[PDB]
């Protein structure tokens, strides 16, 4: 099973209960953005983010209140259509608004049962993804497209490091190709235990496909209420990338001396094949639209793989 | 019965007849379609080729004078990053594009790729969470009828093409519409199945190389290459990998016939083989800039891989 989440008095993970962390229910999010919970059918915002002052501009309160109807006039409509009753949790919607106290933010939807979450982000307004598209299309075996995928992430992206990190069936991880700065370690070759990358978070990771950590030393956002008004119960945030990530996963980030890092799940006959996992060694807040990038790598990546390997086998 | 290539009807080949329809060798026409142009230069020196006849007119130059230059001359930015993307013996199939400001001729879009010691340049002219949005929807599609309705509606959204289908090949290479988004007023394709002929063996064969092909107007005139055959090899040159190619006139006359202006598909390609096609029609002749086209590019992978995915989920 899981542990309660610590502000339920759960216990405080270690090395010993790896397993059973509910990394998906925190109750918290990274501060580079805000986050709303709001009921599917009133559209009344039920939780936020302690933060969501700064992004939105509102006073506090006028917030907990209002509903999405009046908050987002144009897009409350589209929402309802995109994310109809009993959709599943993957199905995002995206759009960009041009909202008075923040030049332009990037909105991101999903549905859990009867709630939306809401996540926005700053964001802003060529060629590279098809010509990475190409490229990954006539890499004639699996050795040189991984090297062409890690090569193209780097470039998109300037992350210091990129990796191909591929799953065993033991799911013992393996770096089988990595594109980085000079200057770095290279981890190229190297295998680690299937722990560190624990079972409940690659279940996770099978279902959303992108997860990142903006700032290792980055304090969580609290949200207000923490349990869902709904279910008095903790909001399902797994779905969300604003989702505050492990300490113990931000822990082994520091130790590795990595300021912001980044993954992509390459999933193939319904399972986690391997990620392209990122490394930049500062804080480094990777804008929506780039990300949206990363994600089309993904599926792409995912098609090739299985392309190469049935040219081996 | 397969039988190889007649020669093109430009080195004496004979006239296609519903005969001999599997032998016409549609990869090297010998023109293009008037909306772009096309120039082949060599893949060492840079040294301009052919051309078509209309070069000048998106060029806005003589063509003695784009002849007489190599394209370090003509393409400073960009000979460059071409020679890193498509190095000597690279497939046919990869493309490297790229945006120019052109003083007469506005924003071009040039695509290029390389056939041999030939690289081939196309010229077009080109001009917000929708596909994200689409991706993300035909991922959650939770079954291969649904996944089909929403690919052709999202198709017809992005595009205005008035006839959107998803077509999806039998063993036997005829094919049926298992889906389509239509404009009110058309009649239904919907179930219905057309013969193996109707898309012949070399046409399939080039579909599973060269995801995407088009007829912008099917009564537009093919602007011949000048010269007409490869100086380098007193042969024809390949055009099976771009998009300008100038496409069979029997096609052609089978979709006037049908009423059609504009024909635009995708190839859908799956465990190595031709799937189907994500079919599209206007009723009056249409341009699809490059961009938009690129959409659907990305679309024919996400469907490809989609389609496995939901089969697998049937046994
Ligand atoms: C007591 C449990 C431990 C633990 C937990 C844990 N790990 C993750 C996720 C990841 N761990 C990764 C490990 C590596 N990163 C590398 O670069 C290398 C090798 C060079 C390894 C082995 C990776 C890549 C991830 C994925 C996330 C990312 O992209 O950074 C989680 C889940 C965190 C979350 O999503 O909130 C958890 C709970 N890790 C351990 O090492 C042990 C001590
Ligand atoms: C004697 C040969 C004939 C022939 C040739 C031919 N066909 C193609 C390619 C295509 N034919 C298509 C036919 C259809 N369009 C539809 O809407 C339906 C059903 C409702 C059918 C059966 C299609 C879709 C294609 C693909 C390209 C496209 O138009 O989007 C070629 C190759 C063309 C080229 O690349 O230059 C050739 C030579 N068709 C016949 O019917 C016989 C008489």
């Amino acid at each position: 099973p899981f542990f309660p989440p610590l502000y339920l008095g759960g216990p405080e993970i270690t090395t010993e209960n790896c397993e059973r962390e509910p990394i998906h229910i925190p109750g918290s999010i990274q501060p580079h953005g805000a986050l709303l919970t709001a009921d599917g059918h009133s559209g009344e915002v039920l939780q936020m983010s302690l933060n969501a002052a700064t992004f939105l501009g509102q006073e506090p309160t006028v917030l907990r209140g209002q509903t999405l109807a009046a908050l987002l006039p144009e897009q409350w409509p589209a929402l309802q259509a995109a994310l109809p009753p009993g959709c599943p949790d993957a199905l995002q919607y995206r759009a960009t608004l041009d909202w008075p106290a923040a030049g332009h933010l990037s909105l991101t939807v999903h549905r859990v049962g009867e709630l939306l979450i809401l996540e926005f982000e700053p964001t802003e307004a060529p060629h590279a993804l098809r010509n990475a598209m190409f490229a990954l299309e006539s890499a004639p075996n699996l050795r040189a497209l991984a090297e062409v995928a890690t090569q193209t992430v780097r470039e998109l992206t300037g992350f210091d490091r990129v990796m191909l990190y591929k799953f065993a069936p033991d799911a013992t991880g393996e770096v089988i190709a990595e594109a980085r700065r000079e200057g770095l370690h290279a981890f190229l070759g190297h295998r680690f235990p299937a722990s560190d990358i624990p079972a409940q978070a690659r279940a996770l990771y099978t279902r959303h496909l992108l997860r990142l950590t903006a700032d290792t030393r980055a304090a969580a956002v609290p949200l207000d209420p923490v349990l869902n008004p709904q279910t008095n119960a903790p909001t399902p945030l797994g779905g969300a990338v604003l989702r505050a990530t492990s300490p113990m996963h931000m822990q082994y980030l520091r130790n590795m001396g990595v300021g912001s890092s980044l993954s992509v799940s390459v999933v193939v006959g319904g399972q986690l094949w391997g990620l392209i996992a990122c490394h930049h060694q500062t804080p480094y807040v990777l804008p929506p639209d780039l990300r949206t990038t990363l994600e089309y790598l993904g599926r792409l990546l995912s098609l090739q793989v299985q392309v190469k390997e049935a040219l081996e086998h």
